[PDB]
């Protein structure tokens, strides 16, 4: 068995600690990139440009309509507010009113890239390697991200944000994958938990960076800046030894394991390992099968709906009556208690009842936001914060539940394609937000009605607690 031989060089050790820390380090910036459209594309208060401006029923000047003489649409441009948002992509290329969907199109195009990033670079890691793909993904995001910060017009920004989406998907996919191939079976849950916790710490980093750097060009450049430094040390990564065995390169596998032995200091055991011993140790459809088919759609709907309403709330921080810098801190802050409640309930009640309670409660909070009047800022903000926490507690549960609900043969493929359909939800969520022109609370109603119907799916699943 490979697990027993991985413990020969000491199991978890100095090499394992050093590389896992460096591989998980860019995961802090993963949350910032996924949410960066909130700060780089924030919509400030604006009004038409006189060469004058009607006021709405609320009292503020009516946007994109001006009097012909002291009604006609804006022709000379728009005047924005520099008090809170000095420069965003909305102010730069006039993505207001008529071109309101263009701002959402940036996230949809970016989320198209992250979907194709898992599909393409997932296939590349099987043929090329896990270390080789990581090197080509730390560079790509740094080049694509920086080139996006200097985009001359809008189409160039969308094309260079899509490329950053493809590379970031490869980073996330090859972070957990490369980490588990170099770590023993015993320390497999610690890595899985650490990936999610490091992922949830990125919201705090985004708020701190965006507060000091409000400009969209400087914030985007600074966010993609470390990925050049990550590429500098990404060369010093040891390729997964198990993958080398699967590729018929046992000579490379022996060298990789020997190199680990000297790093951990147990070089005596590494010298014992040899090709004869290495070979002796390592001697060992989803919808096509109705049995797994009726298990796939139920899991797929949970992955889609949980992600569909997640990015329908994280992307819409503005409008709760609180500064977005404070809300981003609070949204990140509610993540840790939400897992604690979920993890305790999961082990005390069951994966299925907890998931249904987490999804149903999350759907109610989102749905009640549209009904509640916008005047009550504190209550409306609190319900959204509670809804965000319950959605996060659903992600942790569905990640655990999916693994236990799949046979060992198809578990790895099911989890990968199960997360793939989750990336599909993050694509449609910005698209649904584009219907806010038809009705103002319609996007919030839809984001709160899909998880409610998704909670009925979990009932059809079989409970796996204590089984
Ligand atoms: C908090 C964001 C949730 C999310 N975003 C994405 C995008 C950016 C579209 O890729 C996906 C996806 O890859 O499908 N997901 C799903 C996800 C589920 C569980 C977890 C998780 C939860 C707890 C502990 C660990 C993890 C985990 N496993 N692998 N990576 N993180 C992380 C992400
Ligand atoms: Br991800």
């Amino acid at each position: 068995a490979f697990n027993d031989l991985l413990q020969q060089v000491g199991g978890v050790g100095r090499f394992q600690q050093i590389q896992v820390t460096l591989v998980v380090l860019p995961l802090l910036l993963m949350a910032s990139h996924n949410t960066l459209q909130n700060f780089t594309a924030a919509i400030p208060t604006h009004h038409c440009r006189p060469p004058w401006l009607p006021r709405d029923r609320q009292g503020q000047p009516e946007s994109c309509l001006r009097f012909t003489s002291p009604t006609e649409p804006c022709t000379d441009g728009w005047i924005y507010d520099n008090s809170t948002f000095p420069s965003t992509i909305v102010t730069e290329w006039d993505l207001v009113c008529s071109h309101r969907a263009l701002r959402q199109l940036a996230q949809s195009l970016y989320m198209v890239g992250v979907l194709l990033g898992a599909m393409v670079f997932g296939y590349l890691a099987d043929r090329l390697g896990r270390r080789k793909v990581l090197i080509l993904n730390y560079l790509q995001t740094a080049v694509s991200g920086t080139c996006a910060a200097f985009a001359p017009n809008f189409p160039i920004y969308c094309a260079f944000r899509l490329l950053s989406g493809m590379a970031l998907a490869g980073i996330s996919l090859n972070c957990m994958t490369l980490n588990v191939e170099w770590m023993p079976i015993h320390t497999r849950a610690c890595v899985g938990t650490l990936i999610g916790y490091v992922y949830s710490l990125g919201q705090f980093l985004l708020a701190g960076v965006a507060y000091a750097v409000p400009h969209w060009r400087h914030l985007q450049l600074l966010v993609s800046a470390p990925f050049f430094a990550f590429f500098i040390y990404s060369w010093f990564f040891i390729e997964s030894a198990r993958w080398h065995s699967s590729s018929g390169r046992l000579d490379l596998t022996l060298r990789a394991l020997q190199r680990v032995a000297r790093i951990n200091g147990k070089r005596e055991e590494g010298a014992k390992l040899s090709m004869e011993v290495l070979r002796a140790s390592l001697q060992k459809e989803l919808l096509r099968c109705p049995t797994l088919r009726h298990l796939f759609l139920c899991l797929s709907m949970l992955w889609f709906a949980t992600s569909f309403a997640y990015y329908g709330l994280v992307m819409d921080l503005q409008g709760f009556g609180v500064s977005i810098y404070l809300i981003q801190v609070i949204f990140g802050a509610v993540d840790l208690p939400a897992k604690l409640v979920g993890f305790l309930v999961i082990n005390s009640l069951g994966r299925r009842p907890a998931q249904m309670a987490a999804l149903l409660l999350a759907g109610i909070c989102i749905l009640l936001n549209g009904v509640i009047p916008q005047d009550q800022s504190i209550v409306r903000t609190s319900l959204a914060v509670l809804g965000k926490g319950c959605l996060a507690a659903s992600f942790n549960c569905i990640f655990l539940y999916t693994g236990e609900l799949y046979p060992t043969m198809i578990r790895q493929t099911g989890m990968g394609m199960g997360s793939t359909m989750a990336r599909v939800g993050s694509i449609v969520s910005p698209l649904v937000s584009m219907t806010a022109e038809l009705y103002p609370s319609m996007p919030l109603f839809i984001y709160g009605a899909v998880p409610v119907a998704a909670s009925a799916v979990t009932v059809l699943l079989p409970e796996t607690l204590g089984q």
